[PDB]
């Protein structure tokens, strides 16, 4: 039985405003790669790919939380892509592959296993992004949320991301006419050219984000994809058509501001008789099948682009995360912490 080193991100304690690198530390620990004696039901993972994500901020701050928050002095935990060294547990044995919430270290005990599942061709980082939680998000909000029809406008923020990318391929699919938000030329670029959007604009070369969108949507917008909120959430609003959908998806503008941005627009929601509707992905794990069914055959005709940031070594982990807040991501944003 091998005892090695084991890389630990360590979140080192609750925060205010915007994170920062040293609210989370690296810490050399050690584990025997082996699971325990008397621990039954567990899985022991070597960690390969780690997804960073937004919601990640909320359990960086204790509150109501709806997602329960990071401990101090443990590791950072979230979604990610391993391989079973050993397994206490009857579905998993040593090699399998394996999807789910681990810890950002080299290596995991795993010790519920109902947050893992195993890895069923494509890249193994595909399965926490679009074949993952992300893929996910997108086809619950877009198809059963805000029930496309063909020939319908559709707005998508955040539209190069991790879920936006989709959303806008998703809407192509069903025959919409799609225009996408980003915060980069080279985003605005992408979008257009690998995810076919048939319009997009840097939202921050835009003094009026109301004039922007009557641009590109001279009649209104069907369906609004909301990943940011705020003041791009606002300027929607009186640009939805009648019985419009806005598909409350997330709101990153707001997740590092001690008092959320009032929204002032929403008398619209009376005006426009639009249909506001939010979610939480697992709440909808059910669709997983769906889900695969419908991007696994594009993607191996190269019918649907998906597009990754990885970011290389456990250490690059805390400037990954932090970096989503300033949009430094191309696409999901991913961390490798070994090969296999
Ligand atoms: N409901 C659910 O269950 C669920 C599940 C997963 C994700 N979500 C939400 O979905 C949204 C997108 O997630 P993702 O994983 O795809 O992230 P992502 O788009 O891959 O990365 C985050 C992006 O947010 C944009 N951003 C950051 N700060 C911003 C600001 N102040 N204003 C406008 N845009 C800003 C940046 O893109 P730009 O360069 O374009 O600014 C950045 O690249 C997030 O709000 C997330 O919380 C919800």
């Amino acid at each position: 039985v091998e005892e090695v080193s084991n890389k630990q991100i360590i979140f080192k304690d609750y925060i205010n405003g915007f994170p920062k690198e040293s609210d989370m530390i690296l810490k050399t620990s050690t584990i025997k790669l082996k699971v325990p004696e008397g621990c039954n039901d567990a899985v022991l993972v070597k960690n390969l790919y780690l997804s960073c994500d937004p919601y990640m901020r909320s359990r960086m701050s204790k509150l109501d939380n709806y997602v329960p928050i990071f401990i101090p002095g443990s590791p950072i935990t979230g979604d990610g892509v391993a391989k079973v060294l050993d397994s206490s547990h009857p579905d998993f044995k040593r090699g399998d592959l394996i999807r789910g919430i681990t810890g950002w270290e080299e290596y995991t005990l795993i010790q519920s296993a109902e947050f893992i599942t195993k890895i069923q061709d494509l890249p193994l980082s595909y399965h926490i992004g679009i074949l993952g939680m992300p893929g996910l998000t997108a086809y619950a909000g877009f198809y059963e949320i805000s029930s496309p029809k063909e020939g319908e406008t559709v707005f998508v923020s955040a539209a190069s991301g991790a879920v936006g990318q989709l959303v806008g391929q998703f809407a192509k699919l069903s025959g919409c006419y799609v225009v996408g938000s980003a915060g980069t030329k080279d985003k605005v670029d992408m979008l257009k050219n690998k995810f076919g959007f048939d319009d997009a604009f840097n939202y921050k070369e835009e003094h009026d984000l109301d004039a922007a969108l009557k641009r590109y949507f001279p009649e209104g917008i069907d369906i609004y994809f909301d990943n940011v909120g705020g003041k791009m959430l606002d300027a929607v609003l009186p640009n939805m058509k009648t019985k419009g959908r806005i598909a409350t998806c997330g709101m990153i503008s707001q997740y590092n501001l001690d008092e959320a941005e009032g929204v002032r627009n929403l008398f619209c929601i009376m005006t426009k008789q639009i249909r506001m509707q939010g979610y939480l992905v697992y709440y909808y794990r059910h669709l997983y099948p769906k889900l695969f069914d419908l991007v696994v055959p594009l993607l191996r005709q190269g019918k649907i682009n998906y597009v990754e940031d990885v970011a290389e070594g456990l250490e690059s982990a805390p400037a990954a995360l932090i970096g989503l807040f300033s949009g430094r991501n191309v696409g999901k944003q991913v961390v490798r912490v070994a090969t296999e």
